């Protein structure tokens, strides 16, 4: 049972790939240190091959099926409708993979016949064809990262035509099941601001609280057949279309379970049996298994009050403490039944006792105070990843504006509005691409957002206070500090310095522009302003648009 078996072909890209961060005029204004800044390509693809290929060995016990007869019984209480082609078609991405059968995304996008006669081929195919493994594309992705150099990270995608399928088999299902099924514990149902309640609220009700973060050493490639059929039982609890239910068992048995993955050059690489990166049902299916293993891992451990809070790989559990020493023994436990369900860890989990210590998905909570000087807290990270981001895409356009969705999900934090949102802006006035719709991602999900409207959106996702923050713990402000240094990002006094500038070319901008600088950056001005008024799920590989 080994995750992936391979021939020899290589994992090919498609056009040129750069490693080296591009220098253009404005780099040095937000990075000095432009060798600690690199982007992945194919050529770190075969170190990526050898550590996701590994034997996995599952040992299912009570626990496991206790917890899944629950879950199913959840989950028989789903509805799920089938999407029209056209309806799964205006969910496509528009800078989405193209088909290997002539049409692209905008194609299917515009409902073009050559398109939609292909996708209605391919559902004929699934609807009488449950057995011959569908064809997939293994790829290196281009990430860009900070130095301290991790090799490509992979994804395997059905062709476009499947992808429309997959929509019209389990958009609906992928989008209402995990919330049915794990209730509070399912996260990409949250806004980062109901994120923080949720977790303030469960540390808040546990006596002796105790949290912890698992982290799967690469949770994909530990995904067996066995898990892959779980997730589609689960599934075929629904109340679902006959069409549906036999899409569902077709799509498992040919795609989801594994199939052959081939590179961009048309070769054969080898074969998958594990979780495809690029499919549907990755998220909302990692989601499922990772809580099913974690659920039964936690009465395994014997954890009093086990609070889960599950997002596709990520798991932060909060319970009640009973000393660091069982605590240290409990989550050994934890860690022993994982490993048995084929989930093992990168780092084993540590007892925290300051909900501020917990990382969760690559974030943390944090305080800092608002206008009436009430102690509030926010979600941030470390500002490594996305300040190296924000310099690959000061030269380059990207498809994905990394430093917009950090924007909007930091929009709290002292990094993201002092450094990213002045940074951008000054950029965006410079060139007048204010008014312009950019594409970013969120939750995985592909969003098309008009930066004017960033004021709206922030209230929308933290409220007004978010306008209003002061006074960040100086664990964040030395965390933001030294990766300013580690960086050579200009110091946080050049960027409020930055910042009124901005502020004052966006109010002599008017409109949209002056709410822009009214709100966004009001944190800069001596002379402060009253500032009034003005999720589902996660679709990470999934190709989805809104
Ligand atoms: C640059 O654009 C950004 N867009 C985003 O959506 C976020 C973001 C934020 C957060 C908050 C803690 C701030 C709420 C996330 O946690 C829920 C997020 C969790 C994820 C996430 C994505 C995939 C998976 N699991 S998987 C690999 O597919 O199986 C698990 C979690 C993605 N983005 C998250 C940050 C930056
Ligand atoms: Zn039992």
């Amino acid at each position: 049972h080994m995750s992936y078996t391979w021939t020899g072909a290589l994992i090919t890209p498609c056009a040129a790939e750069e490693s080296k961060l591009p220098i253009n005029a404005l780099s040095n204004s937000l990075l000095r240190h432009h060798n600690m800044v690199y982007a992945t390509t194919s050529r770190s693809a075969g170190l990526r091959q050898k550590k996701v290929t590994f034997d996995r060995l599952q040992v299912l016990d009570d626990h496991y099926r206790d917890v899944l007869k629950e879950m199913k019984a959840k989950a028989s209480t789903v509805k799920a409708k089938l999407l029209s082609v056209e309806e799964a078609c205006k969910l496509t991405p528009p800078h989405s993979a193209k088909s290997k059968f002539g049409y692209g995304a905008k194609d299917v996008r515009n409902l073009s016949s050559k398109a939609v006669n292909h996708i209605h081929s391919v559902w004929k195919d699934l609807l009488e064809d449950t057995v011959t493994p569908i064809d997939t594309t293994i790829m290196a992705k281009n990430e860009v990262f900070c130095v301290q150099r991790k090799p490509a990270r992979l994804i395997v995608f059905p062709d476009l035509g499947v992808r429309v399928c997959e929509k019209m088999a389990l958009y609906d299902v992928v989008s209402t099941l995990p919330q049915v099924v794990m209730g509070s514990s399912y996260g990409f149902q949250y806004s980062p601001g109901q994120r923080v309640e949720f977790l303030v609220n469960t540390w808040k009700s546990k006596k002796n609280p105790m949290g912890f973060s698992y982290d799967t050493r690469c949770f994909d490639s530990t995904v067996t057949e066995n898990d892959i059929r779980v997730e589609e039982s689960i599934y075929q609890c629904c109340d679902l279309a006959p069409e549906a239910r036999q899409a569902i068992k077709s799509l498992t048995e040919r795609l989801y379970i594994g199939g052959p993955l081939t590179n961009s050059k048309g070769q054969n690489c080898g074969y998958r049996r594990c979780r495809a990166s690029g499919v549907l049902t990755t998220s909302c299916g990692n989601t499922l298994t990772c809580y099913l293993k974690a659920s039964a891992a936690c009465r395994a451990a014997k954890l009093q009050d086990c609070t889960m809070l599950v997002n596709g790989d990520d798991l932060v559990v909060i319970c009640e403490s009973a000393g660091t020493q069982e605590d240290a023994a409990s989550l050994r436990v934890f860690t022993e039944a994982m490993t048995r369900y084929s989930a093992p860890p990168g780092d084993p989990p540590q007892p925290e006792y300051d909900l501020e210590l917990i990382t969760s998905c690559s974030s943390n909570v944090s305080v800092a105070h608002d206008a009436s000087g009430k102690r509030v807290y926010y979600l941030t990270r470390d500002p490594t990843t996305p300040l190296a981001r924000a310099a690959w895409e000061t030269a380059r356009h990207t498809p994905v504006n990394s430093w917009l969705g950090n924007i909007i999900m930091y929009a709290p934090t002292l990094w993201a509005r002092m450094i990213l949102m002045t940074h951008f802006f000054s950029i965006l006035l410079a060139q007048e691409q204010l008014e312009k719709a950019l594409d970013c991602q969120i939750y995985g999900a592909c969003y098309s957002i008009e930066p004017l409207d960033l004021p709206q959106i922030i209230e929308r996702l933290h409220g007004l206070s978010a306008f209003s923050l002061h006074s960040y713990s100086p664990g964040e402000i030395n965390r933001v500090a030294s990766c300013l240094r580690k960086l050579g990002v200009p110091p946080l006094r050049v960027w409020r310095h930055r910042a009124r500038s901005v502020r004052a070319r966006l109010l002599s901008q008017g409109g949209r522009a002056a709410t822009c600088g009214k709100y966004l950056f009001n944190w800069a001005v001596k002379t402060k302003l009253k500032l009034t008024p003005i999720f589902v799920a996660g679709y990470s590989g999934g190709d989805i648009y809104h």
